[PDB]
């Protein structure tokens, strides 16, 4: 199974500056549940962001420089190499990875975060006509976690003569 997992906000921003725009550690929460015991294919640059892999998970990173090594980081030179890793994959990010994934993958667990952010990187468009709705589930508003946030894992439709 190959999943995209993502958050962005109500104009489908995800990054500013190499860095997510938001503080919201319910999501990050989200997504150790999600991946924990799962596989990370991710863009150089979301790596760096991050800065070191993240634990009990396999991390991939996705990059043309060969001399990439990093301790406890598989790494990647082609998006055909994604299809050989064996388990549940999930396209962890940037924009440049979901750009060239979001027409390959069978689902994505999106958190729609509810507010406009400042932004230099983008999710693709994409329309609920094309996605099932699974599940939508409201986040749980805090102290902590004070931005309105919604969980979606979308399925993609197939396509039938009608
Ligand atoms: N859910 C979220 O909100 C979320 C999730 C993840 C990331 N982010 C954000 O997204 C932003 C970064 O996105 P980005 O598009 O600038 O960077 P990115 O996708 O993380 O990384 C881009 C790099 O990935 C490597 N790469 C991508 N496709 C490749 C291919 N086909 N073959 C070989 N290498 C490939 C290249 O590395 P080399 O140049 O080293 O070859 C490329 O420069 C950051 O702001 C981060 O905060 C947000
Ligand atoms: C080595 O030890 C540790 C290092 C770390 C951590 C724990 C450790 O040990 C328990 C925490 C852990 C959560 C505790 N950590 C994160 O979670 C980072 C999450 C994160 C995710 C994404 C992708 C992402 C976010 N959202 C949703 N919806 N989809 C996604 N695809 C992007 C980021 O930046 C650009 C992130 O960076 C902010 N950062 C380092």
């Amino acid at each position: 199974t190959l999943s995209i997992l993502v958050a962005h906000d109500l104009q489908r921003v995800i990054g500013f500056e190499n860095q997510l725009p938001w503080h919201l550690p319910n999501d990050l929460k989200h997504v150790k549940k999600l991946s924990t015991g799962h596989t990370l294919v991710m863009g150089r640059k979301t790596f760096e962001s991050i800065g070191k892999p993240l634990p009990n998970r396999r991390n991939v990173v996705l990059t043309s420089d060969t001399s990439f090594n990093v301790e406890g980081v598989d790494v990647i030179h082609s998006i055909e190499d994604i299809y050989q890793l064996p388990g549940h994959v999930f396209i962890f990010g940037g924009q440049t990875l979901f750009e060239e994934m979001i027409d390959k993958v069978d689902d994505m667990y999106i958190t729609v975060i509810e507010g406009k952010f400042r932004g230099d990187t983008f999710f693709p468009p994409y329309t609920f006509e094309d996605w099932e709705v699974a599940s939508s589930v409201e986040g749980k508003l805090d102290e902590k976690n004070t931005i309105p946030h919604t969980f979606l894992h979308l399925i993609r439709k197939k396509l039938v003569p009608r």
